[PDB]
């Protein structure tokens, strides 16, 4: 079984090299992963299972999920296996119901700050081997994000209902108090905010420098991640250089000036800028970059639903549509961009000399050409880009034409890519699932508290089992391929 | 009384059934409903993402924007809900102040927002298409018997 | 034909219990299925198809309902049966087309509280039959 598996490996690896005979190496995989499903499957006790499962530690299951053999790993032969290593320790939670499931996950969520202090003495308690178990280690993590996003969402409170005062009007605790020491201090929540992420940032660094950059680097999801808190990172760095700006200049004004109120006081420009609203602020102010840097990272910490959804039985399938989807996308939308960029040069070489003679600007400059073709997609661009206020109408008829021409292609390559992505569409469905669902379990075998808390610190039995189980292959073989030549 | 007089037509459903023209066309329409729930789940997902990512980006300007949509929750909710079937304008991302970082990356964050929309529109088409396939047949006789035995 | 309806539900509920080998319950199942639409399949008079559709009331057809024996009920054995007793005690209606039965549906719609105040000699009267039959209750 293991020859069978390193020689799907290089066979699929010699079909990718070769590009020629692509089809042949492809098959002749094929037939090795057969032959290694085959063999597993003519298990008949748990014990020949295990056999296979793995050598003299799933290191089978593990080497196979490495050589994308999904057959193998969704086969119910391994899947009865994998499932009673999931839940180890805690077998009446499996019959449950999904609801019962979300019940532990929120009750985990609600006490999660208690049992992980309490995990000091579970390793001598007999409720640290059901927290240590292969599926809580997996409810704790999805608690702990669902926590985090939590958290995201709670420091945007008190602003729910919109604030309450206008941008153009500052609001100061106390009179000598500089505004912008105000806006920029660090809530408790964002002071939460910033140990998860520099918990989780430090987790994927012990994990990169563990693994290697380049393959690292290699998966797109991590890359995904990674960006993810880096994001994060520069918005809260950017915040923490606005704070330093405002506690100098609140440092100053005390350090200075002495007077009962600071509004009758000429501070100099440098630190006035300090007591401004929103409307007088900088376009680079640093408080501006922390909040779009943010606002990204937010947009992007939902993301990660995709850990929890795998091991989802009705979402599962879903997100593997999603992701054949997403993965068929890229390249239609290479040819979106050529297209795109086609005709987003061409009308802006001809609307560029008529900045202000065009009615609405849509297609004066490269920007706006870019803006308008782009909201052109989802129709939120209005028809009236293309029409002037002078007597020209040589352009705004080609205008027109050229429109005209860009939204029936657009039309045209939406049309191609829905169906070359139906017809590329076809219970491979059931084990591509089960595979991916079967790699989300193995993520947690062997990583046992949450990002933010993980701060803290006779030749051979098997060799008889594989004869046997090789010899009823070749026996069952045999009667398949005479019974269908019996004649 | 307006919902009820909506939720009042429903029951046409029970009256479906025993027709021959309309009987896979209602087993047809409630197959596709069934699937639409779990693909809508993952709608709430993104669009709640993205729904909490504008709010928080343009929560302070709520006299600043040029036209409030997504200044407060419910703002943001009701944009990016009327997005999907493009009767939000373009401008709501637009603002008065000469702050062209916060504009800019609302205008990515929203095109991004519309993309995934459809990316997503697509993606369950073509699953409850491929999950479509004389059983409509039996099926809708089996729910015309069932209408019978009622 | 019970036992196997009865395997057939236990099948199922088996298939949903397990999540591991749905595969092999299903396919159970749904031999299962298969031998009840053969055992049905092979009724040649109609005392045949009543015996199979009810043991010693339609049992056997609601049970099926009741496991999502799609083919079992869907039968054309099982659905001239279904056809005569929706159509009871009025068999003229039956043949006629789709427009006709739109029109007996507006007759008892403009005349519904008529038949309903003349329901209370209907048992005793020719047009209480009619009343009572499973189709015109839909009707109404
Ligand atoms: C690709 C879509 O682009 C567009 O929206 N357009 C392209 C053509 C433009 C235009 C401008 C003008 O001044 N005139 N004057 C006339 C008489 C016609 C005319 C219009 C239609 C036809 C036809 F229907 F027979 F084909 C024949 C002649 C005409 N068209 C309008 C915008
Ligand atoms: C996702 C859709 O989001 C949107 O609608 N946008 C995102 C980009 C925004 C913007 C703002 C600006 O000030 N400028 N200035 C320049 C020079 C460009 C520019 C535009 C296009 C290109 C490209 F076509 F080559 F890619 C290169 C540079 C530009 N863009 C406009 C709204």
């Amino acid at each position: 079984v293991l020859t069978a598996l390193e020689l799907s490996n290089e066979l699929a690896k010699l079909a990718n090299i070769e590009k020629e005979f692509k089809n042949d190496y492809r098959k002749l995989s094929m037939q090795c992963k057969d032959f290694v499903v085959g063999v597993l499957d003519l298990c008949r006790d748990s014990e020949e299972v295990e056999a296979i499962l793995n050598g003299d530690s799933l290191s089978r299951v593990k080497l196979a999920i490495k050589y994308e053999v999904k057959k193998f790993v969704a086969h119910p032969n391994c899947q009865q296996q994998l499932l009673t290593i999931w839940y180890e320790n805690l077998s009446g939670l499996r019959e449950q119901t999904i609801a019962i499931k979300c019940l532990v996950v929120l009750v985990v969520a609600l006490g999660l700050p208690f049992l992980a202090i309490g995990y000091w003495i579970a390793p001598c308690s007999r409720l640290g081997k059901i927290l240590r178990s292969p599926f809580m280690k997996f409810v704790a993590h999805a608690a702990s994000f669902i926590i985090f996003l939590g958290l995201l969402v709670f420091n945007a409170s008190d602003r729910f209902e919109g604030i309450t005062t206008l941008p153009n009007i500052t609001v100061t605790d106390y009179p000598k108090q500089i505004f912008r020491v105000k806006t920029t201090q660090f809530t408790w929540t964002e002071m939460l905010i910033m140990v998860w992420v520099l918990g989780m940032m430090w987790s994927e660094c012990k994990e990169l420098w563990l693994e290697g950059p380049r393959e690292y680097i290699l998966q797109l999801w991590n890359v995904l991640d990674f960006g993810m808190l880096s994001i994060f990172i520069a918005a809260f760095t950017a915040r923490f250089l606005a704070f330093l700006q405002a506690t100098k200049a609140q440092q100053y004004v005390d350090s200075y000036v002495q007077e009962s109120d600071l509004s009758e006081v000429t501070l100099p420009p440098e630190i006035q800028y300090f007591t401004y609203a929103r409307d007088k602020w900088l376009p680079s102010d640093p408080q501006i970059i922390s909040e779009g840097l943010y606002a990204i990272a937010v947009v992007l910490s939902f993301s990660r639903i995709a850990y929890i959804l795998p091991a989802n039985e009705s979402f599962g399938p879903l997100q593997i549509s999603l992701g054949r989807t997403v993965k068929d996308i890229f390249k239609f939308m290479v040819l979106f961009i050529m297209v795109f960029f086609a005709f987003m040069i061409g009308m802006f070489i001809l609307y560029s000399y008529y900045l202000g003679a065009k009615v609405n600007a849509a297609f004066t400059t490269v920007e706006e050409s870019f803006k308008t073709l782009f909201w052109s997609i989802f129709g939120l661009s209005e028809v009236t880009s293309v029409v002037l206020k002078y007597d020209h109408k040589f352009i705004e008829n080609i205008g027109y034409v050229l429109y005209g021409i860009y939204n029936v292609t657009m039309v045209v390559v939406l049309l191609n890519m829905l169906i070359a992505m139906i017809n590329s569409s076809y219970d491979d469905s059931d084990v591509e699932w089960k595979f991916a669902r079967s790699k989300l379990w193995l993520s947690y075998f062997d990583k046992t508290l949450p990002p933010p808390f993980s701060l803290v610190p006779q030749p051979t039995r098997y060799q008889q089992i594989m004869k046997r189980l090789i010899k009823r292959y070749v026996l069952k073989a045999q009667v398949d391929k005479e019974n269908d030549e019996v004649n």
